[PDB]
């Protein structure tokens, strides 16, 4: 009978504990959790802060007692593993109640300790008004600062998904919010031009968005004067727990009542390092595809481990919940000798940004250039369902692919509806090894409330495939401000449309007058065409190339261009 | 110049006309439409009757004038092609204004003439109060009768998508509705236990839904007496355009003010039969995968043609717009010598039914049985997103598959949220050749507003794979009512739940007391287990089977069983 010990009681470990019971009734299964709760909804926490999830009870999905009744797993809360001795096959555990210590033997051990927020080397950042969000205790601390310090202004640093969620929650509470990101965009899984849709939605809500901007120093200032109604002062905007004065990277000062640090997480590797397990170059635990560490009796899964990138096969960190649960279930399988292999991580992700969703999978354009992987890109901006039926919303969709083999590299989407669905479709098409030309033949669900005769995905697949076959010749938003003397810029929109914006020096020939007004364009210049989203531009392009012009069409039209600057 | 002629100016024929001009500016392109409108939203029509789509103008996406300006295609509205002389490469055309006729030569011809509503042999069916819905004039006539016959009760016959949409639309107008269907279920692409969720929802809205029932006679009675205010009568509930008295097949009488006939459509084949083109056993035009009829110069697409079923490779009729649009494009590619091949049809379909969506792709259990293909199924009843974040809905999902090869045969889903997403993901996975076991590795988009850590599809992948591998043993809803003297019925829900319904004679041991209470179950019997959705049943099955019992779990739980009756 195997003695199985599991370190960490959430996404990786609890999922392995439950699976392992279903596999064998004779194994002993002990699960250690340093915190008070197991199987809590980490993803839930910014939504309880805003009150969107009303009930704190909805965040706890299992208990020590439920794990014992259902799965006969001995869960030990407030118990922290403080060392693994590999040779002896024993761990040392501390009872956080009283500081006492004991040892526990294992036959096999799973490490699922996760990742802790990153501590920055910012002077003065450790103080009573600065919090990172990882667990329920971190959440009650934030909530308790909001309450006690009468938070009217808050700053969040980092525009990854934890940050955006916390800016949103704060905003939902009526708190005036500043978000600082050092990068030129929020949400780095999508590229910068895609993130431009999210920037504009963030600023439309009145949020002070400060891209390209770092926190340099934090000054905490204790409140010495307690205003009172008794001394006939106004008490409504006092902050009795103190004040923060922030220095930013350009030396401007920001005054704030609360600071949320959300600049990423790093793998918990201290136990693993102490025990001599291999650590990878990104600083996560190194595991093979069976999820086993450098020691064959020790498995590891989740935010603590490095994963193989599905597209390139290189090491990556992707701290998400889906991979952690499925890994955990798989390590339980391996632990009973099933030899199952984890198939790599695509990085499929989605985040709510007020009314928008921002989603992606696979590799982005920054990642591909950095790895010297040659690619092409397409944009579409296609209604989320048939446009004549109410409630349809534009889906701005990016597809990244090999221009020769049609390999799918990456997809990104942003919009008010139907994003989760387009990212999932792409994630399955990529995992299944579909090329862009095969994507053409997708037969998706269409009725007018839900879809369209040609989906976002079919349209993208035609535009990308046209480029592959040489029936289209692209230029991109970053090329078109840079024209030569043998190129002539042509706006094929209607003239009414140019007052919303356009490109310096364009000649204007609406697409529906072009067949007839074409002799106006000289055949010894490469005609450089754009329309609103690309689509009219494509028709024009084809009319010109069919007549022996050299041409190019601006992919994603003026829309993509507009949001890319 | 290639001279191209196109019969039908909607989904097939218009899509070919537009692609054709993008391929060639030299080609002459003449597209005949016997009606007044090209490029109308056929799918929009029920939603306009309800007023859900307010403006009649939103149903028109192209006009003769737009098609000439944009695409230099000469559209001839009110011109019906009445004969094809294939040997001469001439068609004979009739101008409906005049009844006059002329010939027009072609180099290549495209038949996209659609499918006409089926005419049933029911006495008295042809009358001023009964209508089927194909086009805009049909729609206006339905509007006209509703207004002028002050329609207060209406009857729809046929429970496929047109009939369900017309039912919902009439309801939505305040009209009391009856829906007649001869089959034991609405919406035949899903199986009868999945339709059972839709049955309940239609009934909940107060629609008189009559399954297994046919319409045997219609009696139209003109109205002789016009009540009037001057005569001092109540004029509110009069019908001056008359009355319908229906005879049903069980002999009952139904009195109604409007009759909609929605009993399916039949391919427009007369032109092809008279011209001597091949027709299949289903009554559709027979094409190869390049969409070419038996005459290599003549192409045919859309509702008029038989297609190749994706899964079985046999002939089938699937009158849907996605395929028709993509066939039309491919036919135009083929008319310029590109030799592209259509890849078979899955039958991916979805229909709104009040708050539910009912969706499917692939083959259904009915089709599989008929064809003698060995299969297995699984159900799952999974929240549409993380159930702790509000607005999560149950997705009831059926997956069908080869129990030994893992081949995906089809998928079905019903519920109030996220049905289009799961049907699209399954259509992608089958079209890409994924097996059930490969489905377990799907990495789909999770944030609490949008998904769950393990999605509906991952949970289905797991449940099915467990059967394939021998880690689960199923019984299904239609077997559990039998049971021998060698079998003992075990309900693992809590006592409180048997309240809502249960299975007669079950022993009740709730799962979380099972491990301790187990000795109560005699090991010389196969224990037949069920819980609500089948999830606790699985935990219970594992416990018993790991203890050397014979066991089965009821797949889909009490829920799937309840809606099966
Ligand atoms: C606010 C927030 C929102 C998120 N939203 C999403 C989302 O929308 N979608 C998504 O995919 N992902 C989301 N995530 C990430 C997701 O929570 C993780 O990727 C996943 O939970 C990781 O599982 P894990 O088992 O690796 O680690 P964790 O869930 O962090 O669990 C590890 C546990 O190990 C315990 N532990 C550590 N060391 C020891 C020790 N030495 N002894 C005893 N116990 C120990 C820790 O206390 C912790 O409780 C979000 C995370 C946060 C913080
Ligand atoms: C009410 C309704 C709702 C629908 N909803 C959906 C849905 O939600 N999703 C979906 O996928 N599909 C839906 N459809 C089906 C979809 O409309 C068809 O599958 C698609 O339009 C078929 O395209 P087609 O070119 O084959 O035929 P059609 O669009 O019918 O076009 C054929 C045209 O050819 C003309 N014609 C015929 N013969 C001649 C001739 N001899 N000379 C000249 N003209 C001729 C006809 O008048 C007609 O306008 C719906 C259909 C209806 C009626
Ligand atoms: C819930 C948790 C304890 C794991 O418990 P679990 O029992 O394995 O998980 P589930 O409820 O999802 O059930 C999955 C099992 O039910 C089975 N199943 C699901 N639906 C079924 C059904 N309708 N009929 C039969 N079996 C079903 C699956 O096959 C699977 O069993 P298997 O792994 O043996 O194949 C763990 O995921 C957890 O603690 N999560 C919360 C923390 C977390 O994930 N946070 C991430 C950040 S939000
Ligand atoms: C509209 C209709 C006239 C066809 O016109 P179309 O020009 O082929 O259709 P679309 O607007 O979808 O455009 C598709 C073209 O735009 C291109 N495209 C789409 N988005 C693009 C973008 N943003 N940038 C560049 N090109 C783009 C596509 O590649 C495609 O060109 P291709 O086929 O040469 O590759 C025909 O579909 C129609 O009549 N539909 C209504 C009738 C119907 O389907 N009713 C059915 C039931 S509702
Ligand atoms: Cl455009
Ligand atoms: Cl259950």
């Amino acid at each position: 009978m195997k003695k199985i010990l599991i370190i960490g009681g959430v996404a990786g470990g609890a999922s392995a504990a439950a699976r392992a019971r279903r596999l064998s009734e004779t194994a002993e299964i002990i699960m250690f959790e340093r915190g008070e709760y197991v199987s809590f909804a980490n993803c839930g926490l910014p939504y309880h802060i805003s009150g969107e999830i009303a009930q704190r009870s909805a965040l706890v999905l299992q208990t020590p007692e439920s794990f014992k009744a259902r799965f006969n797993v001995e869960v030990r809360v407030k118990h922290e593993v403080v060392a693994i001795d590999r040779a002896a096959k024993l761990v040392t555990v501390r009872r956080l109640l009283d500081g006492s210590e004991y040892q526990e033997s294992y036959d096999t051990l799973l490490l699922s300790p996760g990742a802790a927020p990153i501590v920055p080397p910012i002077p003065g950042v450790d103080n009573p008004l600065t919090h990172s969000l990882r667990n329920i205790p971190d959440m009650d601390r934030i909530l308790q600062t909001i309450q006690m310090n009468n938070v009217e202004h808050a700053t969040v640093v980092g525009g990854g998904f934890i940050g955006l969620e916390m800016m949103e929650s704060l905003h939902h509470l009526g708190i005036k919010t500043t978000l600082l990101e050092l990068a030129d965009q929020v949400m780095t899984p999508v590229d910068r031009e895609m993130a431009g849709f999210a920037h504009q939605a963030i600023r439309d809500q009145g949020v002070d968005l400060r891209l390209g901007t770092a926190l340099s120093e934090v000054s905490y200032q204790v409140q010495t004067h307690v205003a009172s109604d008794a001394a006939g002062e106004d008490t409504a905007h006092q902050h009795i727990k103190g004040h923060l004065s922030l220095t930013l990277s350009n030396g401007e000062l920001l005054e704030t009542d609360l600071l949320i640090m959300a600049i990423g997480v790093r793998p918990e590797t201290q136990l693993a390092r102490d025990a001599g397990l291999a650590i990878g170059e990104l600083g996560g635990i190194k595991v093979n595809a069976m999820m086993q560490t450098s020691d064959p009796a020790i498995y590891a899964v989740g935010d603590a481990v490095e994963e193989q990138d599905f597209v390139t096969g290189q090491a990556c960190l992707v701290p998400l919940a889906g991979p952690a649960n499925r890994q955990g279930r798989m390590a339980a399988d391996n632990m009973f000798g099933r030899e199952e292999r984890y198939q790599g991580t695509q990085g499929t992700a989605i985040c709510k940004v007020f009314d928008l969703a921002v989603g992606a999978t696979g590799k982005n354009e920054k990642q591909l250039k950095q790895a010297g992987i040659a690619f092409e890109k397409v944009y579409v901006h296609t209604a989320s369902h048939a446009s004549y039926y109410p409630g349809a919303e534009v889906v701005s969709f990016k597809l990244l692919f090999d221009p020769v083999k049609g390999t799918i590299f990456g997809a990104q989407a942003v919009g008010k509806d139907g994003i989760d669905k387009r990212i999932d479709v792409m994630a399955v098409a990529q995992r299944a090894g579909m090329t862009v030309e095969q994507l053409q033949h997708l037969e998706l669900s269409y009725a007018p409330p839900y879809g369209s005769a040609k989906d976002v995905i079919n349209q993208a697949a035609f535009v990308a495939s046209n480029i592959i076959k040489g029936d289209a010749t692209p230029i991109h938003f970053d090329q078109i401000d840079n024209l030569s003397e043998d190129q002539l810029l042509l706006d094929v929109r209607n003239p009414g449309e140019l007052q919303n914006g356009g490109l310096e020096g364009a000649v204007n020939i609406p697409v529906d007058e072009l067949r007839d007004r074409m002799h106006e364009l000289p055949k010894d210049k490469e005609i450089i065409i754009f329309s609103q989203v690309g689509l009219r531009g494509n028709v024009a392009y084809r009319q010109l190339v069919n007549n022996g012009y050299r041409a190019r069409n601006l992919i994603g039209g003026y829309r993509t261009y507009k949001f890319a600057s």
